[PDB]
């Protein structure tokens, strides 16, 4: 239910009902083995998990200091993260009698994700999406009309996700007896930090295995982008118990700190009820972030992190547009592999940290995602 | 050197030595255990080796008859099986002192995989494509820049694939010293049209494995798509002493083979000689090569392997075509029942499995090679299909 104090479930009475629902369903599954053997077989065969664990040579020679991995996410089907979430949310659904999923979405992304999830699984999809989020996304927008799934406009208010948000909440609250709302990160009521965020840890429990293999040891930091949080409570969680492993979390540091335009939440964020949780957003009211990463464009960010900051197990810093960029730059001509903007600030800032550590030591960065999506936002850039 | 009749080494006596230095490394190095340590290293790590085998349940149901399995090439680091060829050569180009990679690329796919593979190894890239093809393929393009590789125009001919290629062969009778020459299909002269087959017959070992794994014994039809063939060879020729298994080649219909714009250089094809090869190309009564037409722009290439023209002479594979209207119908049929966006070349198998699953009888087992992922075709099909 909490993290610490964070988390929680403060919803309308409405939603508690559903809500406990999913909760049951969800403790049913979790563990079953008819369940397992369906998922593990779509993350195989459609997915193509597992994602390697890949050494990052020429760069690390490059900074001269610690060895750089990068967890290789980038690979995923869709070619980002997001599908290990919306593929285990999916199935689930569905053996609750649910015909249809519903979410919302900013950058399009998860919107992207569920929409596949939903092809696979024969069930309706439609998404929710702030009508100016609609013209700045042109082609993700198609990618989700492609895959069968509805996108409806939200012409209403500032147009944007905070608005596409609630009314997936409304929604829901009308159609809950035949439809599952799929939300995309660590965010939310009860039980949903919790469902995404085991729905992730496979990306922790491979990376953990594969530097086992290549190194004979854990790492010794491990470096990730925030948005919500789901990619890095995925590779985190697994390491949550191995003191010897630093986690440090990236957030999107915008045009500054001191610009207003970012999207830091934990970082420059205050604590507050936000989507029915206690966490950090930008505010009274939430305020607008900013991201040249259009997947960490969010008000605010999990529960579970705000409670790993709290008890200082997990550190979090920001990274500018243009240091990602410069990243995004880096990777692509010193490795050939052009990363999401998301995940380009996690390797703009294991580049920092590299140059300031040992040649012994260990940092395995998330590489949450691929940078095709990006390459019309970069030409514009530069 | 040769597949039966078709193959060869045509080109000036100047790239006569270039080509036995490259056969005689590829000899030595080919079964050389720290060179296949450090590919397969990639191939695992950078690239994501194995792909999965995937069963189109929804598809394969809708339809009512065989069953349908893609190999899942569009998961390949770079979104195209074009990798498997490039991250064998570079390294070998390398362990052959050499400093430069050159690459001729139409639909900009191939040109991307050398950008790719060059950035790893560090070493520079330019790439030669017709200027008509550097303007229908913007994003390729910068792709390649954004991996550090320069991009060089062709304004020589008429402007397309053919052209590039000539001037990637003048260049490297030029430049052999130091530039290496990633060829990426199973095209050119000898030794490419072998070593670019062997590099990809990892995806029929993976599939042959997984097929046994999955079903306990052969598929009854493996079906690729065609351009040059790369990607073809590499499913097939692991299964071709495979009596039973058939083996199907799709190539491009356009707009309807009675039309000239299409690109089926086996099924309408003639022999000729071009890009150093001697194999089946789309020409007129004149002897020059047609333009070539296809909604994927992949399989734009005007010719075709000299291996395929030879598994089509002993008939061990047949070659079919499927039209744009037939791919594109594919391309949405699988993005909403399986939520897989296939390439538009690789829609074309799939286009074809479609339809031939639906005769045969529902215990029989087809694999399609899924060669690549459509992102890169999103711009081509909002124009064709419409934004809905
Ligand atoms: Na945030
Ligand atoms: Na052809």
């Amino acid at each position: 239910m909490w993290f610490g104090e964070f988390g929680g479930q403060y919803v309308p009475e409405t939603l508690v009902g559903p809500l406990k629902e999913l909760e049951k369903a969800y403790k049913r599954f979790k563990d079953d083995e008819e369940f397992n053997r369906q998922l593990n077989y779509y993350l195989k065969t459609w997915a193509g998990r597992p994602t390697p664990l890949y050494y990052a040579k020429r760069l690390t020679e490059k900074i001269g200091g610690a060895k750089i991995y990068l967890k290789r996410e980038d690979l995923v089907h869709g070619g980002a993260h997001k599908t290990n979430n919306a593929i285990g949310q999916a199935p689930l659904a569905k053996l609750m009698g649910k015909t249809r999923l519903i979410a919302e979405t900013g950058a399009g992304q998860h919107g992207v994700a569920t929409a596949m999830a939903g092809a696979l699984l024969g069930m309706k999809v439609d998404i929710y999406m702030g009508a100016e989020d609609v013209e700045r996304q042109k082609m993700n927008v198609f990618r989700m009309k492609l895959l069968g799934a509805n996108v409806i406009p939200v012409n209403s208010g500032s147009r944007t996700a905070k608005d596409a948000i609630n009314e997936a909440l409304r929604d829901w609250e009308a159609t809950f007896e035949y439809t599952h709302y799929l939300i995309g990160s660590v965010v939310g009521p009860h039980p949903y930090p919790t469902i995404v965020r085991d729905f992730q840890s496979v990306i922790g429990r491979e990376a953990k295995a594969q530097i086992l293999e290549a190194e004979g040891q854990l790492p010794d930091v491990i470096v990730a982008c925030v948005g919500g949080g789901s990619n890095a409570m995925g590779i985190f969680y697994p390491f949550v118990n191995d003191k010897k492993v630093k986690l440090v979390g990236v957030e999107a540091g915008g045009k500054g700190l001191e610009s207003g335009k970012h999207s830091a939440s934990l970082n420059a964020g205050q604590v507050g009820v936000l989507h029915g949780m206690l966490s950090y957003f930008l505010q009274g009211q939430i305020k607008p972030s900013h991201s040249i990463a259009p997947g960490l464009d969010y008000p605010g960010v999990g529960p579970e992190h705000a409670y790993l900051k709290k008890i200082q197990r997990a550190e979090y810093v920001t990274v500018t547009d243009e240091e990602a960029l410069k990243a995004f730059h880096e990777l692509s001509r010193t490795e050939g592999i052009i990363p999401a903007l998301e995940s380009a600030h996690a390797v703009a800032y294991a580049m920092k940290l590299a140059k300031e550590m040992s040649r012994d030591e260990i940092i395995i960065v998330n590489l949450s995602g691929r940078g095709d999506k990006d390459l019309d936002i970069v030409l514009k850039a530069s």
